[PDB]
């Protein structure tokens, strides 16, 4: 199982409800992060066991509250961040500019939901962050951006 460090998930943290869209936090919330361009931005999680997979879909929709939401124009999903296996528990962090996926929609003042999709032996597990990307955001806090190692 994980949990988003940053940006923050939609809503608490529950173990059993990760199986849901959205972690059963399917509305989209208005308390929303700021997320920078300028390609200081990452995706910080923590996972209590190793090996997993990890990626992320994307929806440019304000109002992402269903899978569908999550798809481009020919119907695959939009994803934000390619897929990939991790061998280490605790943190895993991603740099993240939104700036580089091929998607109109993505600009300063623009509202997203970046939907963390897990898989490490228990379930397709998924969390949800809405954020809205601006140009710079100061005193974007990296602490929480490192990767555990063994
Ligand atoms: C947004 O507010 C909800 C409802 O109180 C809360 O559960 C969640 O942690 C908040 N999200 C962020 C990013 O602060
Ligand atoms: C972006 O989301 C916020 C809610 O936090 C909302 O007030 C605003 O209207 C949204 N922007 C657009 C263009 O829908
Ligand atoms: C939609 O996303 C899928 C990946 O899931 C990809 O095969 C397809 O090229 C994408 N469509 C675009 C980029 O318009
Ligand atoms: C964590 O590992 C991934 C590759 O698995 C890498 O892209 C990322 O930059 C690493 N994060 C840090 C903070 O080193
Ligand atoms: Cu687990």
């Amino acid at each position: 199982h994980f949990q988003l460090q940053w940006p923050g998930a939609r809503g608490a943290f529950v173990a059993n409800d990760e199986v849901y869209f959205c972690g059963a936090h399917n509305n989209v919330t208005t308390n929303r992060t700021d997320f920078p361009l300028d390609g200081s931005g990452f995706v910080s999680i923590k996972s209590g066991h190793a090996p997993y997979t990890v990626g992320a879909i994307i929806s440019l929709e304000t109002d992402a509250d269903a899978w569908e939401d999550f798809k481009n124009s020919s119907g695959g999903d939009q994803i934000a961040i390619a897929y990939r296996q991790v061998d280490n528990s605790g943190t895993y962090c991603v740099p993240f500019n939104p700036s580089s996926l091929n998607i109109a929609g993505i600009q300063d003042g623009a509202n997203a939901t970046i939907q963390v999709v897990y898989t490490g032996g228990d379930g397709n597990l998924y969390q949800c962050a809405d954020v809205t990307f601006r140009t710079t955001v100061a005193n974007l806090n990296s602490s929480v951006c490192t990767n555990s190692t063994h």
